């Protein structure tokens, strides 16, 4: 029964924030965190922890090539990007269930850092 409390309230919480349906122009961007820093800025609204985590794996993922350093931005489209980070969202915020969440989080000794604050509202 270890943090079902903390993940009913979190999950309960996250399920009711409304996907923006209104959206800002394009955001350059350099890394998957930095345009969910930028997202979050903008639209003054938390991002998932499965978010969080997808985008830092998604960041981590790049590293090693053999290719020069390049901005994401020139790679992943700006539109498409934000597009795809609201999807995955919206799938993070209306689908897993508070128990999974609270077993994802016996296993991560670092799960605090990939939750959001409070925002203002």
């Amino acid at each position: 029964g270890s943090l079902l409390r903390r993940a009913e309230m979190y999950q309960d919480y996250m399920k009711q924030v409304p996907i923006p349906t209104n959206r800002g122009s394009l955001i350059p961007f350099t890394s998957w965190v930095g345009l969910s820093i930028s997202m979050k800025q903008l639209y003054g609204q938390p991002l998932h922890y499965l978010t969080n985590v997808l985008l830092q794996r998604w960041d981590q993922s790049r590293f090693g090539t053999d290719s020069e350093e390049q901005r994401l931005d020139s790679i992943i489209h700006p539109t498409k990007a934000e597009a795809t980070i609201w999807l995955v969202e919206e799938i993070h915020r209306l689908t897993p269930s508070h128990l999974h969440m609270a077993l994802l989080w016996r296993s991560d000794p670092m799960y605090h850092s990939f939750i959001d604050p409070i925002f203002p509202e």
